[PDB]
């Protein structure tokens, strides 16, 4: 309704730089979506549960950005994870996953998510650049018109 894109990511510098500038950039100017970035958009206080899962249904769809560093227990990238599973289930919300760097095991979430989810796999410096295999895998997984 009111997002394109919820973006999720591991709280840490590299990913958050990831997001901040690779992602959004390309993601509103170059496809014209509008985001919801919770560190970005947020409000201090409240409950922070209930925060997220009012964003997360507030968009078209939900990037998972996926690393070693977002799957990590009691960490609030699992708890958009988990509220994103819920909002898969309970309303139909779309959430594709950016393979950002491979997890060192597998986790069991993963299998959570439906079978239309996409997986995009960013493959370092050399899939930044426009036009490039991620970035169209990206798209094609994203809402038709911004």
């Amino acid at each position: 309704k009111e997002y394109d894109i919820y973006v999720s990511y591991a709280r840490n510098a590299e990913e958050e730089e990831f997001v901040l500038l690779t992602l959004r950039g390309v993601l509103e100017n170059e496809f014209g979506y509008k985001l919801c970035i919770f560190d970005r958009d947020s409000l201090p206080g409240g409950n922070t549960v209930e925060a997220v899962f009012d964003f997360i249904q507030r968009s078209r769809r939900m990037i998972v950005v996926l690393s070693p560093d977002y799957v990590t227990e009691k960490s609030i990238s699992m708890l958009e994870f988990k509220l994103g599973v819920m909002c898969q289930n309970s309303i139909a919300t779309k959430l594709i996953v950016v393979e950002y760097r491979p997890l060192e095991h597998p986790h069991p979430g993963i299998l959570q998510l439906k079978e239309s989810v996409s997986f995009v796999s960013w493959k370092g410096e050399k899939s930044k650049h426009s036009g490039s295999k991620f970035w169209k895998a990206l798209r094609l997984a994203l809402p038709l018109r911004s």
